[PDB]
Parts: structure tokens; C-alpha cells; sequence
């Protein structure tokens, strides 16, 4: 496969900035979801799961085809609970029927991060919806019950190196695990709908204790009321990952700069951009626009 980026016919910066402004305004408004966490967390988890099925060996999966729209990928056990992020974005697609699915799912994520006071993520348009038979089979997204060797081996299929994996995993400060979705339960820190380096600081400063939960799975619990997945706790069991964790815990700007770069890379894997194509867009936030 080659998947060439094709701009939605006739659209420019300002059209895209209007879909962003509309996702951000609905984030403002539906602020009660998940005990007042808001939809920002489930929207960045949707943008990483439509991108994470990519395989570098044969160019299949990835954000291009918008294939989550199909039953097979939608009903994937690893995608439980994302139906909420889909439902949120659905009125927005009716308001802007020209944007592709891959471009909408992926800009949902960019919008959520920047509105949650995260860094600016450059975003590129051009994904083209592809047929139901391009839909990747289930089982390409990662297990939580595993160690640092699995994490490193997994992220190599998406060719992410160590620093990229540690920066990408800093998004687990956001939101929470939920027992009926994934067999895991609990939040990862205090500020779970603001984007900060809190995940690293909690991983280095809490007294974590291994316990089984109501699903019969293990997780790392702390006195404070927080949890960490086995795969999250892996980042301090590996000496290479641990020097990176410490760096971000001492420097939130360096974390913002590396998350920005790696999140964009994750959203654009498997896509070729012609150089006639527009430069990546930097969208303004509501606040920046006085809205
Ligand atoms: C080895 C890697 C990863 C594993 C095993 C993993 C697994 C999980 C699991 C089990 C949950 C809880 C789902 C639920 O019950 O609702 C979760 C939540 C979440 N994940 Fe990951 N994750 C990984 C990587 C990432 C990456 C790379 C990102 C983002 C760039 C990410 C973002 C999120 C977000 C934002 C949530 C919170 C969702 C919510 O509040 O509903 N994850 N993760």
C-alpha cells in the first residue's frame, strides 16, 4: 500500500479551524461526562487507537482510511468505551459533511490536547476514507498486563523509539481506566483533564502497591487513590525508560515539545504527503480567538 494524502476539495485553513472551533465549543459545553472529567480524555484515546493499528511492514491500518466507522474495528474488544467519543463527534460530522472520517477522528485528539492546556500539535489534512475491506483485523492494539520488553517491541511496529514511547505514554495522566471497558479501575493522578507532566511525577513519587482489582487483574495502587497499569509501571523497571521519565518529571516543557512531535508522528504514520500539499496547520484555541 501507498496512501497518498488528498486535501478535501476546495478547503483551506479557515475551514479546518471551524471544525476545531466546533469540537472545542462542544468540549466546553458537555463538561459533565464521566463525573466531570469531560470528553477530552476519551477523544485523545480515540485518536491514538485509530492510529495504532498501523503496521510498518505492509502499510496496513493507521489513521488514513477512517475504518473505525466499520463494525469490525468499532466492536474490537480493545476499543470498548470509545463509542462515546464517536457519538460526541457525530453531530459535528453532520455539520461539516465534507471532512473525511480519519481527518475528523484525528483532529478530535489535537483539539482535546490543546484545549486541555497542552502543547500546540501541528496537524495535516488529507486522509481519504477507504472501503470496508481495508478495515484491519482485531488484535493489533497493545495489552496492559505486560512488561517493558513487550512495550518496546510493540511500539517498534509503529516505529516509535524510546523517547517517543515515554512522551506518548504521558497522556495516561488524562482520564481514568474504567472496569466495564478494560478490566481496570481508577485514575492516574489529581489533574486528569488538564495536560501536565503529572504522570511522571506520580510514577516517581508515589508508594505503589501491587493489588488485584475486582476484575482479577493486577494493577499498581497508591495511598493517594491513584492506579498505574503493569505497562505503565514498566517505565520505571526499565533503565532506559526510567532516565526519560525523570527528565520529563523535571521538565514539563521538554515533555510538551517531545509529546507534540511524537503525537503528530503517530497520527501521520502510513501516509505519504505530496510536496504540493499544504504545510501542517497550527490551530488557534478558543481563548486565543476570544470565543
Ligand atoms: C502500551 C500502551 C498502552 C496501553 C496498554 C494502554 C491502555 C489503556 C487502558 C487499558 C486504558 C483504560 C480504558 C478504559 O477502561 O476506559 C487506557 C486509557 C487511556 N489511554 Fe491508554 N494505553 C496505551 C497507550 C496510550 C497512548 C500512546 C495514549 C495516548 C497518546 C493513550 C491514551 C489514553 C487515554 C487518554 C486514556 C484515558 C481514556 C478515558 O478517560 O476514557 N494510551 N489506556
Amino acid at each position: 500500500l501507498v496512501h497518498v494524502a488528498s486535501v478535501e476539495k476546495g478547503r483551506s485553513y479557515e475551514d479546518f479551524q471551524k471544525v476545531y472551533n466546533a469540537i472545542a465549543l462542544k468540549l466546553r459545553e458537555d463538561d459533565e461526562y464521566d463525573n466531570y472529567i469531560g470528553y477530552g480524555p476519551v477523544l485523545v484515546r480515540l485518536a491514538w487507537h485509530i492510529s495504532g493499528t498501523w503496521d510498518k511492514h505492509d502499510n496496513t491500518g493507521g489513521s488514513y482510511g477512517g475504518t473505525y466507522r466499520f463494525k469490525k474495528e468499532f466492536n474490537d474488544p480493545s476499543n470498548a468505551g470509545l463509542q462515546n467519543g464517536f457519538k460526541f463527534l457525530e453531530p459535528i460530522h453532520k455539520e461539516f459533511p465534507w471532512i473525511s472520517s480519519g481527518d475528523l477522528f484525528s483532529l478530535g485528539g489535537v483539539t482535546a490536547v490543546q484545549e486541555m492546556q497542552g502543547p500546540k500539535i501541528p496537524w495535516r489534512c488529507g486522509r481519504v476514507d477507504t472501503p470496508e475491506d481495508t478495515t484491519p483485523d482485531n488484535g493489533r492494539l497493545p495489552d496492559a498486563d505486560k512488561d517493558a520488553g513487550y512495550v518496546r517491541t510493540f511500539f517498534q511496529r509503529l516505529n516509535m523509539n524510546d523517547r517517543e514511547v515515554v512522551a506518548l505514554m504521558g497522556a495516561h495522566a488524562l482520564g481514568k481506566t474504567h472496569l466495564k471497558n478494560s478490566g481496570y479501575e481508577g485514575p492516574g493522578g489529581a489533574a486528569n483533564n488538564v495536560f501536565t507532566n503529572e504522570f511522571y511525577l506520580n510514577l516517581l513519587n508515589e508508594d505503589w502497591k501491587l493489588e488485584k482489582n475486582d476484575a482479577n487483574n493486577e494493577q499498581w495502587d497508591s495511598k493517594s487513590g491513584y492506579m498505574m497499569l503493569p505497562t505503565d509501571y514498566s517505565l520505571i523497571q526499565d533503565p532506559k525508560y526510567l532516565s526519560i521519565v525523570k527528565e520529563y518529571a523535571n521538565d514539563q516543557d521538554k515533555f510538551f515539545k517531545d509529546f507534540s512531535k511524537a503525537f503528530e508522528k503517530l497520527l501521520e504514520n502510513g501516509i505519504t504527503f505530496p510536496k504540493d500539499a499544504p504545510s501542517p496547520f497550527i490551530f488557534k484555541t478558543l481563548e486565543e480567538q476570544g470565543l
